[PDB]
């Protein structure tokens, strides 16, 4: 059964007016700024930003990858989708 998301975890991350995104559940560096309550730091593969997201808008990527998983014209994202497949826990700073 599911657990609760966890840093590490790999997504794809619905944002409005974006496709279903290749990310990770960050951790929060010691003295960083946390998220608010009930949302997680997301960081976008490809783009590499961040943002803040609620469970709503995560979908598990071992479930999602044959749905989400294909090229996109959109900037960063089949370079995302390298990262998610080649090296997902990397450091992307």
């Amino acid at each position: 059964m599911p657990h609760a998301f966890k840093p590490g975890d790999l997504v794809f991350a619905k944002m409005k007016g974006y496709p279903h995104w290749p990310a990770r559940i960050d951790d929060i560096a010691d003295g960083a700024v946390k998220p608010p309550p009930n949302k997680y730091p997301i960081f976008f593969f490809g783009t590499h930003e961040t943002a803040f997201l609620g469970p709503k808008d995560l979908f598990p990527y071992d479930k999602s990858k044959d749905k989400y998983g294909k090229p996109n014209k959109r900037k960063g994202f089949n370079e995302g989708l390298w990262e998610i497949q080649n090296n997902p826990h990397a450091s992307y700073s």
